[PDB]
Parts: C-alpha cells; sequence; structure tokens
C-alpha cells in the first residue's frame, strides 16, 4: 500500500486484495492422458490460497499430492522488509514460466512447464505435464500415497544470466505403510516479458498445505489450502 520503491509498488498493487484463480493442467503420464482445471482464490497479503481442482477425463492415473507443487508462487507473502526480492509480482502481468523436472526415487520424473499470467483480473496457471518411467506397482501408479501434505521450507536462487530465480528442493510424500516416497524437484523461472524484474537475495519460502475433500462432489478432486511466506532476511 506505501513503499519507497515504485517498482515494488507496481507489484503489489496487482495483489493487494483477493485475486480469482485458473489452473489448467493437460498431463500424460506413462500414456495415461489427462486434464486437471482448477479455480479458487488467492489473498497474497496472508500468503493464502484456496483451490478446487477436478480432474475433467475422468479418473486421476497418479495420486493428488504428487500434483500440489505443479498446481503459484506468486501469492507467497513477502514481509515489508523483504518486498525488493518478490521475483515472482515483479514479472506481473506479463508473467513467468515456471518449469520443473521432478525426479521420484526408484520411479519415474514428471517434467513440467507452466505459464503464470493475468488474462484480465485473473491469474491463469496453464500447466503441461509429460511423465515418463513410472512403475506399474510402485507408490504413484499403484496410488499408495497417503492424502495429506507435509510443511517445507524451500530455498530461493537468483540465477542472474537468465534474469530469473532457480530452486532444488526434496519433497516427502507419507505412503499408506509409514514409509515415504522422495520427490526431487529442480526448478528454475524465467519472465516471459522483456521488463526489468526484483532478482533476489537468497532466501526461502515456508509453506504448509492442507488436503480434503468436498463431500457433495463426485467427480475426481481435491481441495487445497496453502499458505506461504518468505523468510530468512532479517
Amino acid at each position: 500500500h506505501h513503499h519507497t520503491d515504485p517498482m515494488v509498488s507496481k507489484g503489489e498493487e496487482l495483489f493487494t486484495g483477493v485475486v480469482p484463480i485458473l489452473v489448467e493442467l493437460d498431463g500424460d503420464v506413462n500414456g495415461h492422458k489427462f486434464s486437471v482445471s482448477g479455480e479458487g482464490e488467492g489473498d497474497a497479503t496472508y500468503g493464502k490460497l484456496t483451490l478446487k481442482f477436478i480432474c475433467t477425463t475422468g479418473k486421476l492415473p497418479v495420486p493428488w499430492p504428487t500434483l500440489v507443487t505443479t498446481l503459484v508462487l506468486c501469492f507467497s507473502r513477502y514481509p515489508d522488509h523483504m518486498k525488493q526480492h518478490d521475483f515472482f509480482k515483479s514479472a506481473m502481468p506479463e508473467g513467468y514460466v515456471q518449469e520443473r523436472t521432478i525426479f521420484f526415487k526408484d520411479d519415474g520424473n514428471y517434467k513440467t512447464r507452466a505459464e503464470v499470467k493475468f488474462e484480465g483480473d485473473t491469474l491463469v496457471n496453464r500447466i503441461e505435464l509429460k511423465g515418463i518411467d513410472f512403475k506399474e506397482d510402485g507408490n504413484i501408479l499403484g496410488h499408495k500415497l497417503e492424502y495429506n501434505y507435509n510443511s517445507h521450507n524451500v530455498y530461493i536462487m537468483a540465477d542472474k544470466q537468465k534474469n530469473g530465480i532457480k530452486s532444488n528442493f526434496k519433497i516427502r510424500h507419507n505412503i499408506e505403510d509409514g514409509s515415504v516416497q522422495l520427490a526431487d524437484h529442480y526448478q528454475q523461472n524465467t519472465p516471459i516479458g522483456d521488463g526489468p524484474v526484483l532478482l533476489p537475495d537468497n532466501h526461502y519460502l515456508s509453506t504448509q498445505s492442507k488436503l480434503s475433500k468436498d463431500p457433495n462432489e463426485k467427480r475426481d478432486h481435491m481441495v487445497l489450502l496453502e499458505f506461504v511466506t518468505a523468510a530468512g532476511i532479517t
């Protein structure tokens, strides 16, 4: 609402209230083609997301928790003293590309590319996902993961050469038998536009996610509440 840096003001202004979100994913995992649509709202003031996702092609062929990181970090809450480090909002409204490779230990990998940008007043995240080399009897295609999600801190670093950011981090998915399925993420983000962006000092994001079901919904779906806060600069 009041920042002495006009570049920060420009990005904050687009995220000042509740912003509607649309998520589209087209996926192919070991030749099972599927699509997911999601709708909800983001409130960057509190770092809060609320989304509901539907598999529009029938039953989702992989477990919903494996898609949480893939299915909008511009809604992170950056403390006032860290707002000059917020790459994600500084790239708006033209947006950014978010690319990942996700390696599931002892199993296959996801390769994702997403464009995150405004269409009018709506923040859209449009994703293509390709998954290969998964085991039919593994934890992913065998749906052995529990329907829950662990809190996680992720380290963000600038990539000055690409005018973007980079991160590598591990997600632990609980398996029904009490064990864990590791998912190693590599991520890079680059701006879509050619204007300047804020390139951050090293810092981390703290995330927490809660998964639930809509008791009146017959389609395969996931309801997601996420909180993300930046930290690590004193």
